[PDB]
């Protein structure tokens, strides 16, 4: 059993753009799991994953696919806003964003971000 | 508002059946996530929810989905083994598995539902 890897999680709840909000941040060894939750909700499922390679001069394009909840053009624009960089900084692991908040605006994108990065855990 | 949770999760790292076994449990209003990782890894995630053509079984037989991962017979057949008894008693919510395990077996699957129990939020 020696060297088992740890699954490592980090949360943190503020209040953003006036509204209560969850955010925790699991690093498993392919993905990220993010869970942004406003009240009490499992919200949306969105899988974001690189679909090329990196390089010295270029990041992965992120493709996006709903897994669960509404399918809407919206949500695929704010789930890649919200975590391309935990998908880039992390190794270019695929991102699993369950995200349940209502009102989206780049206000509070950059808000949850920044919490986000309060729960790094790559 | 403070940094408190708005959402109840439990969680358990067991030694089951000689692996290392980090569980997680995370209540919302109409799901409950079970997190099943052995080896670092998110595994496959499986919806699970109550059948619509289930009646009057008192517990419905459950669809389920793999969203991502190997959609593959056994994979479903273990996931309702594993979890049917927490959708059964978290007021009927639907389950959203991510289930990693390398070995599945009778004692394994018994043992790791135990584990769950352990982590109840329900």
């Amino acid at each position: 059993m020696e060297d088992t890897p740890l699954v490592i999680s980090k949360q943190k709840t503020e209040v953003v753009c006036g509204v209560p909000t969850q955010v925790v941040c699991t690093a498993f060894s392919s993905h990220i799991l993010v869970v942004v939750t406003q009240f009490g909700k499992m919200g949306t499922l969105v899988s974001l994953e690189p679909s090329s390679v990196a390089s010295d001069v270029s990041k992965p394009v992120l493709t996006t696919k709903v897994l669960l909840g509404q399918d809407e053009p919206l949500i695929h624009v704010f789930a890649k806003n919200l975590v391309a960089f935990v998908s880039q900084e992390a190794g270019n692991r695929a991102v699993l964003l369950a995200v349940a908040v209502k009102d989206k605006s780049m206000e509070g994108l950059k808000a949850l971000r920044e919490v986000i990065r309060v729960c790094q855990v790559w």
